[PDB]
């Protein structure tokens, strides 16, 4: 793709493509928690991961995805301010050159090292081409990572990065279980926006954890040794491959929680 992340092509640049770049729900935001509104009718939400598939993991040039088997109601998201049932496609993160940015959301004007977003569609849609073209059709539960102790469930995946090093390239990548990447606790934010890279569009009903996961700065070190580029072209790292903050407009952010 023409976009990226870097001076000439990056996230100021997209709207020239992308027109709805400057739509009135964009993503991410950031979330000012003392003007969140808690909402005490949102319900806990539902995660069933426990018959999730991975099938592969790809770097396709802007992150790197695990992507899932969503043929059939194997890991799903319900509950929470959803209606209906989602289904996991894919999960990917993005991430900064430095510990103190690279997460796309914020929490009161704080940066975290990286953030994790479990991608599912509305079942009601019947796939996911046709899932992104409806209001209510995503549902992205987003995972703030800060640097501290190891994630034992995350080095399944930092180690196979070795072989995905380049865009274009995939491996296999089964028997992953995505049930060690969730915090502890539950709470989140929820608030209606888009897809953070192109085509940018306003499907989303993203739900983000109150609680970070910690990640070892050696397993973050070898996301920061991934490419852009393809094999055999001049090699640019993948970093920063995270948009800033949008306007909230008008919108309202809710909590699942005080
Ligand atoms: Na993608
Ligand atoms: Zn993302």
């Amino acid at each position: 793709h023409h976009w990226g992340y870097g001076k000439h092509n990056g996230p100021e640049h997209w709207h020239k493509d992308f027109p709805i770049a400057k739509g009135e729900r964009q993503s991410p935001v950031d979330i000012d928690t003392h003007t969140a509104k808690y909402d005490p009718s949102l319900k806990p939400l539902s995660v069933s991961y426990d018959q999730a598939t991975s099938l592969r993991i790809l770097n396709n040039g802007h992150a790197f995805n695990v992507e899932f088997d969503d043929s059939q109601d194997k890991a799903v998201l319900k509950g929470g301010p959803l209606d209906g049932t989602y289904r996991l496609i894919q999960f990917h993160f993005h991430w900064g050159s430095l510990d103190g940015q690279g997460s796309e959301h914020t929490v009161d004007k704080k940066k975290y090292a990286a953030e994790l977003h479990l991608v599912h569609w509305n079942t009601k849609y019947g796939d996911f081409g046709k899932a992104v073209q409806q209001p209510d059709g995503l549902a992205v539960l987003g995972i703030f990572l800060k640097v501290g102790s190891a994630k034992p469930g995350l080095q399944k995946v930092v180690d196979v990065l070795d072989s995905i090093k380049t865009e274009g390239k995939s491996a296999d990548f089964t028997n992953f279980d995505p049930r060690g990447l969730l915090p502890e606790s539950l709470d989140y934010w929820t608030y209606p926006g888009s897809l953070t890279t192109p085509p940018l569009l306003e499907c989303v009903t993203w739900i983000v954890l109150k609680e970070p996961i910690s990640v070892s700065s050696e397993q973050v070190l070898k996301f920061r040794k991934l490419n852009f580029n393809g094999e055999g072209e001049p090699e640019e790292l993948m970093v920063d491959n995270w948009r800033p903050a949008q306007p909230l407009k008008n919108r309202q952010i809710k909590a699942s929680f005080k």
